């Protein structure tokens, strides 16, 4: 009955439903042949069919229905949409776009929309009059997003220690410093398990760019969650093209009162990648960096906050260090002083093969009164005076053993003292 | 069994042949994840498995077997060759091979060909043992090929009219010139029926460079012989490389002393293809034309040849005038003496609707005396006499209804003389 | 035992030649491999093996001896030569140099000439007792080459044509003019029979340029001398390697007191290939034909000389008009008042199927005095006062009957005046 739905039906019951109709040799064609007849065969007989999709316009008015698992890319499937379509709703990309699919006239490979049932998950009336997110007011970030999952295994204690050392709050815009071979994609799935377990409500994404296949199909069975990439092959302009789209759909859902977090790896790809599609400024900086594409990804980077209205948007990006790259180092440096959160994980704990391996003292973050209570700070401020004074290597040894006995981390920091 | 029997087959026998060895989830994912899991099903079983491919030369040595129904694109389907595969038993680029396929290694995403069975439906020993192409005496085309079909269908009327304006022989380097807008792409497919249906034994080969998808997919299921065709969304270093890998190809069976034919469209837009990716050379023709960017096309439309000692090489292309940019014109200007056989087109008969659409008293070939015999060339050069003062409009106009009127084309002479 | 004699050898006696020794596998290789291959066998045999070639001194100092049959290609079999062994015999581009070439040293990608056996058909010091070509004084003109074939054959008769239109002495700087398709061709093929067959002692070349691959080897199955070709598929710098390679291979016979016959298709072509390797002067004329691309051209046009000390050289370059191309017309108009002799080629008489089509009233030579004597000139001029009334295709066709009434020419002479 829906486009998007015929698409995950497996191909044995795409055969026997099309094959209802009256449809013919479905076997020897191609899944979207079949999917395409069943529209088609619809089509001729004036049935409804619905479908859904991501907006993503164009420079004329017109615009696409992307589809998220379809990592955003441009294909026939895709819901074409007419610079009409705005002047009946106003339209902003990323909005989630779903109603009835009309067929499609002559000259058009793209079933249009006849008209939008549902806006950003709502009914079109309501959703045109959310407010704008960039006419919202920011506030620090006070709702701490809790990351203990308790279940006492290793991997376990690696989300505890995470909240030790840098507490996260909804709508904070972190930032990590990666080392070369400091474990960073095993966290990440451990955080997101978190996210998914403690703070379901949230729309949790995870963004990938210029990322291996076989690490793309283990974040969506790692992630409970919606998981979009850009596969390494890809030119730099579908890096871009992908990452500008993912945080449209965030902020809409921001406008709509809903928390998202997005996880990216690596904001220092998308630098590179935005530095060379953009054209060149004529003034160039040290490494190899145009002037004004620098620009580009702070608008990005900088839209993650804890909007005061309603909602949050954390963006936790990974910063690439000690790669061999000069364009490395440039990029962390002109972010160095704009996530309010840093974690450096210690490379030399990880010749070590100590995971977690966590800089404790290094890493850090700024306000985090806000998300810890009013014990809570006191505590790890104890552990401030613990572990700074000696070496990190050693201190991420004793409180790994000390992490696995104790149950929770309030039980946690009661045993140094005694 | 075989690698290309899982490439084509419905989706419903993998299904049951997975659960035969207890695979599951097979409805859920893709066609070609159950390929994969099918292969390495057997990989694990050691189950004997054989598969196919035409061989892909690359700068160090390395290879794929790309597809033809894929049109060499790329893809984890390709078996890869090691450099010292081609070292152990000596390969060229395009030569079919086929063999028994090893399990990739970890690291590896693709299959490899342990053993060779077949190359070229011949023997690798027997293979090796063949002369080369180039070495080869090339002729004149002394073989007639019999274009009309002698159905009597309105195709066949087109086709009738071929052979009295440009008889073909094998191996003849044809050349087709022609503006836009006048029908050309089913002028091409009465070709391809009539030569299936008249010469079977013949390879019949089609190549579509940067065309719409809705005639490439109108020339599958139309043509019985194999068709190779990419569209233009494909960059132009895909044209080059699915123009080389075909003509590499069509070589081999030639050294195999095979007939083969290969139609082209469009060779003007071939060359365009070519004078992006070739690199700056300092001096530049006018039209933004290189006369090195120049050198390959040649080379390819160079090929066709009818070798003396076994075998032929028929290549006939299209090339494409009045279109307003001086890059296509400078590219009939530079091919204009290349071709042996040279058939002309109007847009004043396309106007007036008469199909085919050819200019008839200008188009012709040359050495035609070794393709008919001494009576038909006689009738054949009176007809030219009388048709010459005649305009191209009058000439079809005449024409059509004098052979609609027979049955063959001999009979059609009798009727003119009589 | 023989280079020269395995270059001759055709490849498929080749492979059977190299199972002599034992080795196998060179069918999948170069023709000019497989007697490298093969030289390498009776290189450790310790045989001495004769061969010969074209001197060819590169810019550095040293050069190779490029074989005729392989058309001055550069092959693995071309000998090397040591800058020092052009010191002791004192040797230019163009000597033929005959004698033993030892096996290649270690490291030694080429064989070497051992001894210098015979330079230009005479002993090596005898080459450097020869003036140079350029100290010899030109002169008209006066040894009237005989092309009449004499046997009254259907062929003779074009012959018969050309020496009534324009008679060719031994240095006469001839130029034909054609328009496409106009049987130049066979015209081309007609002299060179003639030439071989009434004048068997002066060395007749045959050099094509820009021409496809069936005509250069039905050119080659023809004339009974050398011929040389370049293929539209090989490189520009391709074209003017072999022409500047026949024109000093020519001037060095004749210094020896040789005639020298060139015929060359075409002069149109040969500019063509010089306008794109030369670098560009900055003074670009009509047609994008640089000014200075136009000097290389007409030295080897303008080579053409009836030497006062013994030999001649004759150049019969065909030019080519009508095109379609202003390129081809602006080198035209430079080549107009250049040739000794012009031979105008007229396509309305082609057209009407008269062979040889040639333009009586615009043909002819200049002091055509000192070749034919007084009174067959006399004879001469009364047809020139008979066809210049006339037409130019029922002049030609009056000229056709008339000629095939009779024999000989002289025989036609008597039958007019009666
Ligand atoms: O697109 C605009 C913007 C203003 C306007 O009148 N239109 C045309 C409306 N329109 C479509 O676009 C398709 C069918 C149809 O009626
Ligand atoms: O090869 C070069 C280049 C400059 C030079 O002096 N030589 C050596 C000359 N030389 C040979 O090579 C063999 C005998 C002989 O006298």
């Amino acid at each position: 009955m829906n486009l998007t739905e015929l698409k995950n039906t497996p191909v044995s019951e795409l055969i026997t439903l099309g094959e209802n109709m009256g449809l013919e040799n479905l076997a020897r064609m191609r899944k979207q042949d079949i999917i395409f007849a069943i529209l088609k065969q619809h089509a001729k007989s004036g049935e409804d069919i619905f479908g859904d999709g991501v907006l993503e316009i164009l420079q004329d008015g017109f615009g696409f229905l992307r589809s998220a698992d379809s990592s955003y890319l441009a294909g026939p499937d895709d819901i074409y949409v007419s610079p009409c379509q705005i002047r009946r709703f106003n339209l902003r990309t990323g909005d989630t776009i779903s109603g009835k699919i009309r067929p499609p006239k002559e000259g058009e490979r793209y079933f249009a929309l006849l008209k939008v049932n549902e806006v950003n998950f709502d009914k079109p009336e309501n959703a045109r009059n959310k407010i704008l997110f960039e006419n919202l007011t920011p506030l620090h970030a006070n709702s701490r997003l809790r990351m203990e999952r308790g279940n006492g295994s290793t991997e376990d204690l690696t989300a505890r220690v995470l909240d030790l050392a840098s507490p996260i709050g909804r709508g904070q815009r972190g930032l990590i410093v990666a080392p070369p071979k400091a474990g960073k994609t095993m966290l990440l799935q451990n955080i997101a398990q978190s996210i998914a377990y403690n703070h379901p409500d949230c729309v949790l994404m995870v963004l990938l760019i210029d990322e291996r296949p076989e690490e793309v199909t283990e974040m969506q069975r790692l992630v409970k969650g919606e998981v979009v990439a850009s596969t390494f092959d890809e030119p730099a302009s579908r890096h871009v093209q992908v990452a500008e789209m993912v945080i449209e759909k965030a902020k809409r859902l921001v406008e709509h009162k809903k928390d998202v977090i997005i996880l990216l790896d690596s904001i220092t790809r998308l630098a590179r990648a935005y530095n060379t599609v953009v054209p060149a400024s004529g003034k160039v900086l040290t490494g190899g960096v145009d002037a004004n594409a620098l620009h580009r990804p702070k608008r990005f980077f900088g839209a993650a906050r804890n909007v005061e209205e309603g909602g949050s948007l954390t963006i936790i990006a990974t910063a690439l260090i000690d790669t061999g790259s000069k364009m490395d180092e440039v990029i962390y440096e002109e972010f160095k002083g704009t996530g309010n959160m840093e974690l450096h994980l210690s490379r030399k704990i990880a010749e070590k093969r100590v995971f977690p391996a966590i800089d404790y003292n290094r890493s850090g973050t700024r306000k985090e009164e806000l998300l810890t209570t009013q014990e809570e700070l006191q505590k790890m401020w104890i552990l401030r005076k613990i572990i700074h004074p000696m070496g990190e290597i050693d201190a991420m040894e004793f409180l790994i053993n000390k992490l696995a006995c104790t149950k929770t981390n309030d039980d946690f920091f009661e045993m140094m003292k005694r």
